[PDB]
């Protein structure tokens, strides 16, 4: 049987369950199908490198494995490691690197690992709380990937692939939108996993764009400003400058005056402003405030 089956799954964690600590979030998945729909989301071919971020006892390091060129696996976990040298056996292109993901320089990794392969999806199950940093972490590093395709919580997706009109739109839309274009595309049952969460969980797809979607002078403080202007959402634009900006109360009369001089209502409130705005914003904010 496969890994992601509830017979085999049982099985592996019966043998293995006491050489590794249950971490926050962490799941096996149990259903062939919905990895393979997953990996059909993806557009994996025999010509796909694939990279994986937290293999688990290998559920979906398989089934990628099976359809793509090739397959890199990020695993922290020394203990992890040595079962997958169990689960993973028969497969040769599979290679797992003991590194934390958000460390890792990624870009040499796949210089090192991905000759042979024609195009680079991430696919990733990934647990709460570190979903947003890996992909903003991934995004921030201008990787040549065609494609993100990561299961998460259903609520985080929606809130990666909200459009400004809707009511999910947060700094994390915008801040996703600015590199990708984002859609979720399945609702995952709550029975695929092992443990099984309380809710239907789901699969977000990001497409990495030719280039930015706005112009900016700095993209790090535009995503610090984005962040800043939502932190307290029904408060004004101003006030949320003031508050969560380092720089906000020591220049405040100069945040004031690029908001006047950029024609941005400082009374509105952050989550009216469209990205380009953001970004208008942040280019005139970042000249006056360094």
């Amino acid at each position: 049987k496969d890994i992601a089956t509830p017979i085999r799954t049982k099985e592996i964690l019966k043998k293995y369950g006491f050489s590794f600590k249950k971490s926050l979030g962490q799941n096996f998945l149990i259903d062939t199908n919905i990895l393979n729909r997953i990996v059909d989301h993806a557009e994996v071919t025999e010509k796909t490198g694939v990279i994986e971020i937290g293999p688990g006892i290998g559920a979906l390091t398989e089934q990628l494995a099976k359809r793509a060129k090739k397959v890199v696996a990020f695993e922290i976990d020394q203990r992890l490691l040595p079962i997958l040298k169990d689960t993973l056996s028969p497969y040769e292109n599979v290679t797992v690197i003991h590194q934390d993901v958000l460390k890792a320089d990624v870009k040499s990794v796949i210089e090192e690992q991905f000759q042979d392969c024609d195009e680079i999806m991430v696919v990733a199950n990934l647990p709460y709380y570190v979903t947003t940093p890996i992909i903003m972490k991934l995004l921030e590093e201008h990787l040549p990937l065609k494609g993100i395709v990561v299961m998460l919580q259903k609520e985080v997706a929606e809130r990666m692939a909200a459009d400004p009109s809707s009511k999910e739109y947060g700094s994390l839309s915008i801040a996703v939108q600015f590199y990708t274009e984002a859609k979720t595309v399945m609702i995952v049952p709550k029975t695929v996993f092992v443990p099984q969460p309380n809710v239907d969980s789901a699969v977000i797809r990001l497409i990495l764009r030719d280039g930015p979607a706005v112009d900016v002078e700095n993209e790090s403080f535009f995503f610090q400003l984005i962040k800043a202007s939502f932190a307290q959402r029904r408060k004004t634009l101003l006030n949320n400058l003031v508050n969560n900006l380092p720089e906000g109360k020591a220049q405040k009369s100069t945040i004031e005056q690029v908001l006047e001089e950029t024609n941005i209502d400082g009374k509105r409130r952050g989550e009216s402003l469209s990205i380009e705005e953001f970004a208008a914003l942040s280019n005139g904010l970042y000249k006056a405030l360094f």
